């Protein structure tokens, strides 16, 4: 039944989702708002599939056939016969709302619509879609070709059938789909971001240096990255937005953002992407 | 310096601290309250040093010399000339208080006293010791011979000199000492335990199953253990006690224990050590069913 | 501006290109698909530099410093910061196309990409690269350490700046760069291969023996090798592929391969590398 | 006298023989029937010499010089001036016969011809060669670069001089040549294979499990591999073929193949190379329980 | 349930079985027919335990306690309350029969009787014992303190319970018990001895020298000893007796002893113990000439 | 303060000294006069570290890191920043003199120079170095990775500081440094070689056979090797050279070489390395 997958957004996540869908044997249409963004997206797909081929993880045939199953477009109308459309556009409720109203109008009636959103309520996006029973969260992990997890998020009205289809797509993509209810932060961000926020509060209070905090979590807890270097990697603007969703969604002070996180974002010290957050980065990323 | 190290408590942590001190070239006196506990402790040390020798991490000489530098005793008086005494007894403020009053009285004036406590304020233990400028937290990670971290916790009155001595001992033990202020949860537990507590709240609220929660944190965040299986490993009684220290010490509802964590502890479902917490364990401590 | 040169293919030509780049003072990253091929390539570089040292063409210092400037790698991503990348992989348009799509995606924007291709249109490879203004033919001659010529081939879109950079690299390598337009056979193969093909036709027609044909061209025209022994040296499969490129590219019967050349290739009589073409060879490649 | 060695067959054994000949300082011409087979052969030689280099058994120079002494060819005529030609082609008497008739015709008169055959009579191959006095068995052990033994097998007509030359080549290859007469199974297969066959019969009779049989021979007799896991390693088709040579060559029921060995081969349960014999193997050739 | 072990025969094997039983924590009564034999037996036990102590494989305490658990006796009646009695007397069916009839009469009803026999059918000895369900083969390997293997041999009537008890005793002795059915040669001798016999036949036929035969099996097959030097080590009289058991028990010419093996035994060339078999030995048992 | 160790001579001793320095955590530069000698040296280091790894005496990490700390070179100038340089070249005073004059000129002023010489006076080599207070004997035992002893030899002018640094390096190498004054034969050779020489004289005089002499010293005195088999192991040329240094240095006939030792050396019967001395050896160096 699922043969054709639409992906909206050829960014960090959408280009990975398009790749894993194509590698699984699905026909893929990847949509964005400018040719330059589509080109940047297929460049990321060629680099990733290229590494899989180089290290003997896939054959020449599978490499070339996967690329052959990806078509790019500037036109949402080219998703009219997709069985599943995965949205991976900017993390902005207004933008996703306008997209899902359009997708609800043009997608064939049996098409499932899915969001890769980190933080926006699945139930709200489901209402904007006009087909809430055929709406679900399909939350991938960065970078998509390397991360086995899909967090599958049921909206209030998500049907059993919708969940079964998306769980099977994840399995065909070589992923482990784990199901969660639509509450603020789902599981992934609800568990991760308050610990990062607590590290930032400990830093503000002078409990320890950034090096001591990151070293304690790496060496003591075997986290691959400490929370402050991880915040820099995610982006401090993204960290703040997720803490605000927890604070506003639970309505509980428990989830208040660190005032130092607010201050860093006001300063534009947004992490690796700005060349500076808690640490300073050179042009390649790497700390200095 | 420091030539002679006392370790009080030949348990899970103290037997590891004794081993790493001995392997570093320090003379060690390991003290407990019964011969059976000392025997269990040196059995753990022989098993660990045995594995290091077998895998070529140490020589026969270093293996034999390390064991040769460890003496056991039932008498605190045998610590009278220790340069550093590390306490690793039961996590109970009253017990540690009575021990530190005794150690303050009998240890030579220049001796530094240290606690491996997970949660009890270093500043309070420092006052009980009678020598707060020569008191410090020296917080090791389980299992001590394998975990490179020492969290070094300054009490209000801990001197620069005391910190310098203990940081150097940790380096000679092959550890990375990272310094933290004496506030509830230090860094390690303040960051870890509220995330475990949040996983337990998500489970109570029906947001996901225990398998989905642990799988998401393992696969998504590359945590070696998910928070619920980790809670079982630490002990749910220990998890609840640390959340209570954060709640009482910060005085902030932010750190309130999950009602499900309280209920599990009331039921005696304490994790691996009880054969059941979030998961069920066999006699070897592996999941079953 | 050019400090770092990538070479893809540690074969007959790529190992020579890597050597002359290293001897010229450039940092070299030499890439192939297996460690054994890289080892075989640096063994050829050590043998050649060893002969240059023995005959007093270079000093011990220059010998050791040249080897010191060559790193081998199985990862194309190690060419991310190369100023110039020269491709010397198998003569197959599909293989080169997939390589150049990958190189275009991973190389820094200012990097120039070049092909050592004998026959494949530079303008086509330039399109596959995604950066045609920064694409050029850089055609070396076998064996690269000994042959002074570089044939520099402008694609339709090759910039003046790209040509200037590659002409300067050739000069720093001690080579004479001579410029040609991207048309079938360039100059080198367009002039050489139809004369070899004509010798094969004269042989098929019974006009003379192979010895008479090669002797006439050696003694009469002062060619170092007659065309039939030269065909055996190049490989009859390579001769046929070049004649096919001339025939298909000009679309002109003038350039039709000799039916005897087709027949020899069907028989696997490919020349020196098969132990037999027009002549019979021993294991060392001498006539018997 | 021996400067130039021909090897026919760039397979498992021939590529090893070529390598050890080249490492010993001989010029080697390695012959096969297709370029792909020659490429596969020199790939195996580069991998092995690469490991010798990595472990400090040889220098970069000796590595490069050894490879420099190996030339490949599709033409038997290129063996016209070889002093010694060692055949390591398919174990098929007809194929070896056609090869040895050709080699006898083209090799210079003083050239010695040798077979690596496991089981075909040396005396018969010697007759096919047309120079039986200059024919001998030179039986190497898998893998050739690692195994010190050469079993040197005299045909009925093999001269003293032929034996002396081949014994000296084996010594220059760093091998221990041990001399045997041309009778079925020589020594190696005559002694080994009937014991493997007996283990298979004991298994068929229900005397013990495969694990008990292999464990008894490993622990009791200090054999590195038990006979059933060894049969799987050799290939049950090869084990059956060698038992048939003993049975037909001695003409004695003493050497009859186990009916269970026949049945396993009829089923295609050939051992490691088929993914299953007595034991089951994964793609890497390790057992799975 | 097994606390007390009887061993009958204080020879090469019985003194080893007594030692490993004592080292495992069992009370041991070691019986023979003369004081000199008992003295020779405990001398071998002191030498072996002495070497374990010197090399630090055991403590002084364990050394002294093991010797303390061994009593010697000339009276079978001293086995009246043994839980397990292991026979290790001369390899003679008549002698073992008379012993087992006596042991069946005097041993307490729940006592298990076991034979270390190399070759005599377990089922026959079981019948002589009068308690076949409580009879089993417990076949140790020379020298017992060093060899991990026990071959456990079920008689036709041996109970599951008897097998379970003897397998557990072997494990407490630090051994690996591997189970086999009572058929001629069990597994160990059925697999080993026909290959030794074949080496002797190849030698008689002039296929190769003794050095070539032993060298081929050492270097080619990674056997620690070649079959001819191994035959000398075992004793050629023992080799012939085991081949006779295979020949008579299977009733199959396949297992006929080599005529050269018979001739060597007729000449008294019995191997190391006679100073000459296939090889010549000095008084220390090293090859000479 | 000692971080970087130079070793000159990649022979039997120098390759062992380089290995033990690298295993102790020092950065090592190993120098010789030809590539083949450096290759033979690192082959011996790989074989030795390989055996330590195989028998579980070291970890994979320690094995790989030790090899990673060794660089080879044909240029003494690469020792310009060594803290300690240990010479282990040919036992020839003229060669060591020319080396130490060069090392004195190029090594940084605080660098200590040490000789592994068996027999040449430390005080003389110290004068050739131009920095006698920073010169010392550091005499290792064959084979270096297995032998715990370092004989530390004070020249007339060797400073306390120089001795302290070299004693500490020996301890970090896992060795037991024992201090001796610079007089002929130091302690090791002064005690050992006259007893070997006496065994040779007893053999020449027909007092006993070589087997009786070696058996008496093994069984009676618990020497692991008898003096004649030991002479074969050391090399009879080395034994003679050491006896000559005792004879010429003390100026005392007491230390005259056995005429049979001179005769054996004149015949080239040098011991294991020649396949024959007092005993005959196979290619593996076992008696025959
Ligand atoms: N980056 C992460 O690690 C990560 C992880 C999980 C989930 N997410 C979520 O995935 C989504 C995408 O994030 P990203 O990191 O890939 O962002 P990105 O900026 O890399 O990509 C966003 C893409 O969407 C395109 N786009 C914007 N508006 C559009 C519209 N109206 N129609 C079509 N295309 C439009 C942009 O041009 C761009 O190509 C967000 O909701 C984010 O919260 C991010
Ligand atoms: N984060 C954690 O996992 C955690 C939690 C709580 C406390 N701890 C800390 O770890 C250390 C001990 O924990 P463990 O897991 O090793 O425990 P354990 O119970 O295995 O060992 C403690 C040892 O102390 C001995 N002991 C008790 N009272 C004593 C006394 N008065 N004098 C001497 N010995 C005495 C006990 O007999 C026992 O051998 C303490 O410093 C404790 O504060 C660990
Ligand atoms: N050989 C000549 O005389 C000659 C003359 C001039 C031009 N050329 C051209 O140069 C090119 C190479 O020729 P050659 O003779 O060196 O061939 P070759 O077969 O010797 O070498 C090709 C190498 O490329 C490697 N390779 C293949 N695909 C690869 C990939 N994707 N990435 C990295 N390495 C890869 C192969 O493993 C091999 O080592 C061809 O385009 C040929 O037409 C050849
Ligand atoms: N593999 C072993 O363990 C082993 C042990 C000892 C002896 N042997 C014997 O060595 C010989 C080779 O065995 P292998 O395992 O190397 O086999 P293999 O199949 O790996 O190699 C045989 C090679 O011979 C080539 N070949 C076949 N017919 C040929 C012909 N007529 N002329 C030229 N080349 C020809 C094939 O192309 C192949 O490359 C056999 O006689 C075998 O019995 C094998
Ligand atoms: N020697 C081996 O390698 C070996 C291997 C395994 C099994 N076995 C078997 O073990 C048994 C013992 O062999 P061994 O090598 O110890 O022999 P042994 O001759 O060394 O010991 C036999 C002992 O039994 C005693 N003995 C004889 N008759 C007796 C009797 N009626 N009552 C009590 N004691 C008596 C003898 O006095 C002697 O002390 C034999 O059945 C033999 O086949 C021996
Ligand atoms: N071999 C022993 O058992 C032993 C014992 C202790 C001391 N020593 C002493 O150690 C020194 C080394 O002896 P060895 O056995 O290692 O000798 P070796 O011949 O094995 O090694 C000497 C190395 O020095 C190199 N060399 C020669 N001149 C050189 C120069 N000018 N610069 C750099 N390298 C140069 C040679 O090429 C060779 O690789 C001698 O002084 C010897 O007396 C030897």
């Amino acid at each position: 039944e699922v043969k054709r997958i639409g992906v909206v957004g050829a960014g960090q996540m959408g280009s990975g989702i398009a790749q894993v869908a194509a590698s699984a044997g699905y026909e893929v249409v990847l949509v964005d708002v400018a040719e330059s963004f589509l080109e940047r997206g297929l460049a990321a797909i060629r680099r990733s599939l290229g590494k899989f081929l180089e290290k003997g993880k896939i054959t020449q045939e599978a490499h070339d056939e996967a690329l052959g199953r990806i078509r790019t477009s500037l036109s949402l109308e080219d998703l009219k016969d997709a069985d599943l459309i995965v949205e991976a556009i900017v993390e902005d409720e207004g933008e996703k709302r306008r997209l899902f109203e359009r997708l609800g109008a043009l997608a064939k009636p049996e098409a499932i619509l899915a969001s890769n959103t980190s933080s926006i309520p699945i139930t709200a996006l489901a209402r904007y879609s006009g087909r809430p029973e055929r709406f679900i969260g399909m939350h991938f992990f960065n970078p998509v070709p390397l991360m086995q997890l899909v967090e599958v998020i049921r909206g209030e009205l998500t049907s059993e059938a919708t969940r079964d289809v998306v769980v099977e797509v994840a399995r065909r993509m070589g992923k482990t789909p784990l199901e969660v209810q639509d509450y603020p932060g789902f599981i992934s961000n609800r568990l991760l971001m308050p610990m990062i926020n607590e590290a930032i509060e400990a830093l503000r209070e002078g409990v320890a240096t950034k090096e001591a905090i990151d070293g304690i979590m790496r060496l003591g807890m075997n986290h691959p990255m400490g929370p402050l270097e991880l915040a820099d990697f995610i982006g401090l603007d993204t960290c703040l937005a997720i803490m605000e969703v927890l604070h506003r969604g639970f309505g509980d002070d428990k989830y208040r953002p660190s005032p130092l996180l607010r201050r860093m974002v006001q300063a534009g010290l947004l992490g690796r992407k700005a060349g500076r957050g808690f640490y300073t980065y050179d042009e390649k990323g790497n700390k200095v």
